């Protein structure tokens, strides 16, 4: 259906490399969709930055310990498609917050907690796939000044625990968008 | 930009028909991408149906008063790119009754609020278009025996100011799906 | 992956209208990708007749006992990918046959045997995903006069052990096809 | 119809390069849907290999006299037809081999002949158009050890005419596959 | 790359009832697979159920003439309504081009061709679940024309229905293999 | 709509690279849709030349000042589709010119006036879209021997005047072109 590879054990950074198509599968033998979900370092590589308004503004991204979620997807690679999706999932995340007694709040992809930003994220296409990136701060230690950000940690979340939670809900989330879109008939 | 169109005073009801391309086009002349928002009844015509899981269960699907949107993008016509879009806009609806003091949550594509559906929706496409219907009961009554409905009226909410309050908030969510997918450079 | 039904239990007619969109998971329930191979009689009503060449010939696709794969795949429905998907599926067969020591030849989607007609075949596609039906004479009865046919039964072959087997073929074929197509770059 | 450009006397080598976009035209300026077959050595230079399978186990592709096929069809770039459209060609060289008295049989896009492969290939695709490769080796030598291998020259085939042959066979099932697609009424 | 097909019916006249902006009407009718250009001669009167022009649905638009030269062009391309339109716009351009070389200052208003402030056309681009398709239509004479708009036919411009025919239909085959051939030889960029 | 940004105060070289995708966002800010204009010299590096043909003709692209167009739109990345709406501009250019008193003609993509061509244009794609470039030659001064050239100068056309003219056309036109795209419904 949908491949889901949580990186437990050890750490692995993410310096915007891992947006490139077919990353999950020449790094982990994982076969067409899929989602790999580990937790490392954050310090996205000028020649990585997808956002070419954070170029024009040459934007630093940077995090110390952050929750990466990588998603690959062999759909059509329209990118609006990729936004779409990127967005819903970021709402599915900030619903899952308040299972948790916090309230998260959205402005288009990113997260906010308390006025403060919690998560980054990026969509986008190569020529033959779907690739979308979320970030979750797991400590605020890192991160270049100017807004401020929150972390999972200040939350009282445990992060292991919250990868597994939230890996299993974003994939339920996509497997549901794929099972809807087959169920329907078409319209004149 | 996008074309915006509320139905206050006037009553339209929904027999599924409006789900047809260019239904806005041809009933207001609102050329191009547009979200039409009403109230009337809702009873769909067998021959008006979308879910062919509710052909084959022999379902109902009706109410006496409903809240409605009718969307039409003119967008590649992919079923995921319309899946994917219904439920980002049905999570922007329950966010936006969070803000309205309602702890409302999601099922995919379905609204809940205290283990009763509070709505109905559907998304395909046709030969040249990607069609969404979102329904939300006002009242409870006519509504069908099977699940516990609720409606905005019993949670205190007036349809009209909510019509303008969430048909803002859903125009706003697609502009910004469009203007991501526009600042976002391919990868490799 | 993909969901495969072998009808054993009955017989079932073919005339023309199960290579309408979602024929399988209206009639079976089976959601998404699907071949279901049947066994019954074929009278193609003109009204769904595919062939547009057929319909200008006035000709008649009719036999009284015909083994039916009726495949549908969710993919872009592109008509030249639906035409090379049905060559490649014919070309299993022509190479499964002769595993039963029987010299089959293709001309295009047509397979042949003796110079005798064996098969009959369409591909097309619907707004929402590829179709495609391959027919296998098993009896030469109630086949049109013009030209000459061979069944199954005159080959020697079991229908049903020949059903089990091709459709499992069928299906392989089909999932290394997908395979194939996500373990590849793309190139400049 | 689509061009073919044969190159029986000059040899050409294949190290990756000519599975490009637009290859064919800029080099020979061959304009448009083509096949282009010649003949020559092969060896695979690791950042011109498209099969992320044997970057992986970083394989070695080469051989010291191969008869390569090189496809470029500008239909749309898409992996499922680049991968199915790739199979029925080293079907329709199977099929072609039994003329020749050859007991070939194929096994998803490699060609066996007494249990040992006669070939290479690969299916893909560039933001304009779809390329596949075909090699079949005319000689064992220069080819590397792991899996055995077998050539044209074993098989007691002339690989000049072989070409000729080969070619022409498959110019003439990709323009079926064309006039098949043209034929077909859309369905509902 | 390659070519297309091109089928001038002289013989006789066909009535355009708008049912030819249908999908495979070329090859259904005259046996010609693939991409096509049919041209004839004939009455034009459009049948409601027939109209694409969704706009002249609203407005009730009678779509009329006694005398009419007919185009219908299907391509077997991408089903997509801005390449039908724009491709749509490039071919009446041709055609503005070409009434020039006929001595005659036309003009061009989006998918319509004008003659001294007169409309001398008709014309609608769209799609079908496998194929672009297209109609132009230019008025012979303006007689059986709904009164309104000032019309033009090619009578009044002096110009012979059957030679601009052949003349005319060269023109946008040529147009449709450049616009195939420059699209193939350019690289990707970028 | 469409965004339109003539360069009036400064002048711009073009040596290729203009055609890149977001080049017009990456430079300007201008974000989606857009058409911009400016004035400067024409020396096209050859690793940046997109006509093939004019690489193997080793074809010269100098011209010391020139009227660009560079137009890029975020469609369906379609050669067919650059191809088609390119012409119809330049068709719109020559029509325009006809309101100067200048009797010009086209062929294909050129511009002519009394034999002698006016302008260079490409059109191609990128992997998110449609990207076109026009150049009218102000003064045939550096142009390379070979093809009678002409230009605005010489035709008694004011640059400026002319950029500003030209420039709405352009836009009209391609809104022309998507609003006709809209209000037609599809056939069967």
């Amino acid at each position: 259906s949908m491949e889901l590879l949580i990186i437990k054990e050890r750490r692995i950074d993410y310096d915007g490399s891992a947006i490139r198509s077919h990353w999950a599968y020449r790094n982990f033998g994982i076969l067409g969709d899929s989602l790999v979900v580990f937790r490392g370092k954050c310090n996205v590589k000028v020649e990585e930055m997808v956002d070419i308004e954070d170029l024009r503004l040459r934007k630093e991204i940077k995090g110390d310990d952050m929750v990466h979620y990588i998603l690959e997807l062999f759909w059509h690679p329209d990118i609006l498609l990729a936004s779409s999706l990127q967005k819903l999932l970021i709402a599915r995340l900030v619903e899952l917050l308040w299972n948790y007694g916090i309230e998260a709040s959205r402005r288009g992809d990113d997260i906010y907690v308390n006025g403060r930003k919690l998560s980054i994220s990026i969509a986008t296409v190569s020529p033959v796939s779907i690739k979308i990136h979320i970030g979750l701060n797991v400590k605020t230690v890192g991160v270049p000044p100017g807004v401020d950000a929150i972390g999972l940690e200040e939350l009282g979340i445990d992060p292991t625990e919250f990868m597994e939670r939230s890996a299993k809900a974003l994939v339920e989330e996509i497997e549901k968008v794929r099972k809807d879109s087959l169920k329907v008939r078409w319209v004149t």
